[PDB]
């Protein structure tokens, strides 16, 4: 009984530490061999800059705090952390998804119009690409959270909100409806279809010099890849509760948002196919 327990609290405490080392680890890693090798600071690697910091954000703030909720069973903090941790995580999957469309759209500008792109991608451009982009996903993510949009009344809603160990966060349909379509699916849909442009394009292509940048193109491809495999079950098991509740069992839909909050501890190894990280990771670990 208390042993079980026991036993359950301190290997998941450890499992969940070692979540939090990997996605901390490695994306400082990503953002410190960026910040330290000239070789390294395009204009494309200001995005992934950016990424590596929306997973950052998960591995300090959104896994330590959902950790707690998952090795105590309660929500420990009261209420005003538990809506800023749902914001927050709310905020960075929107800030990952966009960014990535963004460097969808960065990678289709360089190899259709490659002199076009030399003339309007500046530094100066990048860091306001960059703050746009965390500016909508804040303006989507913590306003209907803190303006109470996603509140529902239903007699389990009053439940979780009427106990203060209590953070599920149960919403109404329309928020649901509408925060999935808004943070998840148009931006996926717009990343998939900018995507699919950029293999055409990559298609109608020293042969040693395209081949490095085919390599690194697929690189992109397959951070976008994972991240859509890690994502997209939870988004699509978020739209069928509103129709059915029972066609999905509750724990597979939890995973499901677990296996989203994984998805920050993959990119740093995603990057090692590139030389050029792989060398500034090494020596960085000295
Ligand atoms: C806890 C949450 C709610 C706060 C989120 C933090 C943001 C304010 C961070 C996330 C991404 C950060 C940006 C990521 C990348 C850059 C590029 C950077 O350009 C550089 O010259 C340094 C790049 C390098 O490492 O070589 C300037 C700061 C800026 C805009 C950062 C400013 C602050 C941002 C928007
Ligand atoms: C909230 C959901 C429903 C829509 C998300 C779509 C976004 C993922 C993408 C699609 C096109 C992107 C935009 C394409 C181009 C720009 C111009 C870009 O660069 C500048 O504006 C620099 C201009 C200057 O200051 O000189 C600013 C960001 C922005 C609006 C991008 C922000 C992110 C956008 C809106
Ligand atoms: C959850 C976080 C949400 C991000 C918040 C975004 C706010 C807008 C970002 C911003 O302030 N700038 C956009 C930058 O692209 C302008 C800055 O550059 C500012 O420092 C200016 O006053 C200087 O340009 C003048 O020296
Ligand atoms: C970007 C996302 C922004 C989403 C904004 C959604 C706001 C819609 C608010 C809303 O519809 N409700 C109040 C929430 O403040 C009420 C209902 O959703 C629900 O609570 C009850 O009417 C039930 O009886 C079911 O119909
Ligand atoms: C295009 C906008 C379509 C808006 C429709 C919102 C989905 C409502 C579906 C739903 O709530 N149920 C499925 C009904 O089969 C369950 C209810 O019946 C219970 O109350
Ligand atoms: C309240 C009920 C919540 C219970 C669910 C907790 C599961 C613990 C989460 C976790 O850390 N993992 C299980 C994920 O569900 C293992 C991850 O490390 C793994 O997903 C990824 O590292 C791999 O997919 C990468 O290839
Ligand atoms: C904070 C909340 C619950 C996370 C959770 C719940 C239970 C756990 O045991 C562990 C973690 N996750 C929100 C996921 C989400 C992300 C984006 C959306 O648009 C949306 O509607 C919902």
């Amino acid at each position: 009984a208390e042993l079980l327990s026991q036993q359950w609290e301190a290997g998941m405490s450890l499992l969940m530490a070692l979540v939090v080392l990997l996605i901390v680890a490695g994306n400082v890693l990503v953002i410190a061999a960026i910040g330290s090798t000239q070789r390294l600071q395009t204009l494309t690697n200001l995005f992934i800059t950016s990424l590596a910091c929306a997973d950052l954000v998960v591995g300090l703030l959104v896994v330590p705090f959902g950790a707690t909720l998952v090795v105590r069973g309660t929500w420990l903090w009261g209420s005003f952390l538990c809506e800023l941790w749902t914001s927050l995580d709310v905020l960075c999957v929107t800030a990952s998804i966009e960014t990535l469309c963004v460097i969808a759209i960065d990678r289709y500008l360089a190899i259709t119009s490659p002199f076009r792109y030399q003339s309007l991608m500046t530094r100066a451009r990048a860091k306001v690409i960059i703050c746009t982009v965390w500016a909508i996903s804040a303006l989507v993510s913590f306003l209907p959270i803190m303006m109470h949009w996603w509140r529902d009344e239903d007699p389990q809603a009053l439940k979780c909100y009427q106990d203060p160990g209590c953070c599920d966060f149960v919403t109404n349909r329309a928020y649901a409806i509408a925060s999935s379509i808004i943070s998840f699916y148009i931006p996926l849909l717009i990343m998939i279809f900018v995507a699919l442009r950029v293999y055409r394009e990559a298609k109608e292509q020293s042969r040693v010099m395209l081949m490095r940048e085919h390599k690194a193109l697929k690189t992109l491809g397959i951070i976008m890849g994972v991240f859509t495999l890690c994502w997209l079950p939870f988004f699509l098991v978020n739209i069928v509760n509103v129709f059915n509740r029972d066609l999905v069992p509750d724990w597979l839909f939890v995973a499901f948002n677990w296996l989203g909050y994984a998805n920050s501890a993959m990119n740093p190894i995603i990057y090692c196919r590139s030389p050029d990280f792989r060398k500034a990771f090494k020596r960085l670990l000295a």
